[PDB]
């Protein structure tokens, strides 16, 4: 797994990227590469870190320990040792694939545009395999790194452009409604054809270039109303539109996503394949 305490004097501070628990920089791997040396993302735990705060954040290492694929971000190493407790991850140089896209219609081609889901099926093909459910698969969810490498992270709620992305139910508690298959938000049933669901309305996303929110002229009130519609199966459900420049082939792997019915659904074995 990642390299046990690294040595935190080998980090050199360029600029902080969030602070979403404690803040996360961007720092440079100082002394013995080629012409360039490694950046690194730092986050490191706040100060004050009560208990149970301090074990999510090695709950947070433990599940990212595990993670070992091109197109799933990468646990370098872990400096654990004394406070601040820190993870360090690769940098992604072209920061999220939601703010990536929005700056496009610069131009990225069908065969580039096409070749960043195919590493996102590619990347949550790995997560199946290992049993685990990212449960919250979308644009800024990914990470942009050279010649449109996609790598597939997990932010959270935490992240403040996008609250409204994220409705809460309970508590603290919050939930990605508009990619969330109606078993997910009903049921609470988490499976890899949940994320498959996420899968197609990412696909959606990345093929209308995160323009356009999923269901725009519905409410979060009125989402959550469309699930009920998806379970119900009348013919009163609303799916997502075809993008002008989405061939009716992407569209209909699209819609195998969005199927009422979770074994109906491809894996992501399959849309790899397609992919
Ligand atoms: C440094 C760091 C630590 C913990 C995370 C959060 N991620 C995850 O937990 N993932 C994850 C977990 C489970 C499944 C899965 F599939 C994934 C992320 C980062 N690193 C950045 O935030 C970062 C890197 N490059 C850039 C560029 C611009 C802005 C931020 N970063």
């Amino acid at each position: 797994g990642p390299r046990v305490d690294f040595p935190r004097k080998l980090l050199t501070f360029k600029e902080k990227l969030g602070e979403g628990f404690g803040e996360v920089h961007l720092c440079e791997v100082e002394g013995m590469s080629a012409n360039q040396p490694v950046l690194v993302a730092v986050k490191m735990l706040r100060a004050d870190a009560n208990k149970n705060a301090r074990n999510d954040f090695l709950k947070e290492i433990k599940i990212m320990s595990r993670l070992k694929d091109p197109n799933i971000i990468h646990l370098l190493a872990v400096c654990i040792t004394d406070d601040p407790l820190c993870m360090i991850t690769e940098y992604m140089e072209n920061g999220d694939l939601n703010q990536f896209l929005s700056r496009h219609q610069p131009t990225v081609s069908y065969t580039n545009l096409k070749f960043m889901a195919t590493q996102i099926a590619s990347g949550m093909k790995y997560l199946s395999s290992l049993n685990f459910v990212h449960r919250d698969l979308a644009t800024r969810n990914c990470l942009v790194g050279k010649n449109y490498t996609i790598k597939i992270a997990d932010f959270g709620m935490s992240r403040n452009l996008y609250s409204g992305d994220y409705y809460r139910i309970q508590g603290r508690a919050v939930l990605p409604i508009r990619w969330m298959s109606w078993e997910s938000i009903l049921l609470g049933k988490f499976t890899t054809a949940s994320d498959v669901w996420a899968f197609g309305v990412t696909l959606w996303e990345t093929f209308t270039f995160c323009q356009e929110q999923p269901y725009s002229q519905l409410s979060d009130e009125q989402v959550i109303e469309n699930t009920g519609e998806f379970f119900r199966d009348q013919g009163r459900q609303t799916y997502l539109p075809q993008p002008a420049i989405c061939p009716d082939s992407v569209y209909e792997l699209m819609l195998s996503c969005w199927r009422r019915d979770t074994k109906n659904r491809p894996s992501f074995q399959e849309i790899h394949r397609l992919l």
